């Protein structure tokens, strides 16, 4: 009916990935804002085509919003939900994090949209601060499915075995074991990024008793410089996140249950 409604105006670059850009899309007439995601199939074509599947079968308030996609010969052009607020790593200042309160509230939405997730049967893989958007009153949204799959198809688990991720996120079991369980190596990513919230840096560079850091955690030496910024109360539930072994490694309805994670801390928005 109304003439130009399909016509979108690319007035900002919100970040280049090593796969692509994104630019921000103000629709001609209605003004409406959202992120389009470009990539050149020829600069892959079954890559995208998972990540276009994946993102279909997405509808949650803390997952970024797939509106749909359109072919135009080799670019694909996505359009996804556009997040005012930036990414999450923004909100971290380095060697210190934030408010409690504030990374409570993140740790409670990041839980809302993993626990979505897993419920589909989709894991993301590379939970990280970069991919944990902001929209404009800072709800929290899980971006980027590039690198997720499905693990649980028709009520039967699959077990994974592809080496992927971020090395400071990634889960131990994914560096030592030829197969793994999908679900508590998002677990475990969540407890970095929340690690990070607290103290405004990573504890170690990658899971493994190579790393000094990472022993020293299994040493149980919380008086060292990560750890010694943090809580007892959170740091406590960082203590059952961050168990080696994933058959052992608590599991979201226990994080949900965990005294930090439903202590009073935040007041809700202010005049609201």
């Amino acid at each position: 009916a109304v003439p130009f409604v399909e016509d979108w105006d690319l007035v900002q670059t919100l970040g280049e990935g090593a796969y692509g850009e994104v630019q921000l899309a103000v629709n001609r007439v209605t003004e409406e804002a959202v992120a389009v995601k470009i990539v050149d199939m020829k600069r892959c074509p079954e890559n995208i085509k998972k990540e276009i599947c994946i993102n279909k079968m997405l509808n949650h308030e803390n997952v970024v919003k797939f509106y749909g996609h359109r072919r135009e010969g080799n670019i694909q052009y996505l359009f996804l939900e556009y997040c005012s607020g930036g990414e999450l790593f923004d909100r971290i200042e380095p060697d210190i994090g934030m408010p409690e309160p504030d990374a409570q509230r993140f740790f409670h939405q990041l839980m809302a949209g993993v626990v979505y997730l897993h419920g589909i049967g989709i894991t993301h893989r590379d939970i990280k601060p970069e991919n944990l958007l902001l929209d404009e009153r800072d709800n929290l949204k899980i971006s980027d499915f590039g690198l997720a799959t499905v693990f649980r198809y028709n009520n039967r688990e699959r077990l994974l075995n592809k080496m992927c991720g971020t090395l400071p996120y990634v889960a131990p079991e994914l560096l030592k074991r030829r197969e793994f369980h999908a679900e508590p190596v998002d677990v475990w990513s969540c407890g970095i990024v929340l690690t990070a919230m607290l103290a405004g840096e990573l504890p170690w560079d990658q899971p493994s008793d190579s790393c000094q850091e990472y022993s020293d955690w299994k040493e149980k030496k919380t008086y060292l410089n990560p750890w010694k910024k943090i809580d007892s109360a959170p740091l406590a539930l960082l203590h059952k996140i961050l168990v080696e072994n994933p058959s052992a490694r608590i599991t979201i309805p226990d994080i949900k249950k965990d005294r930090w994670y439903n202590k009073p801390l935040k007041k809700g928005a202010k005049r609201p």
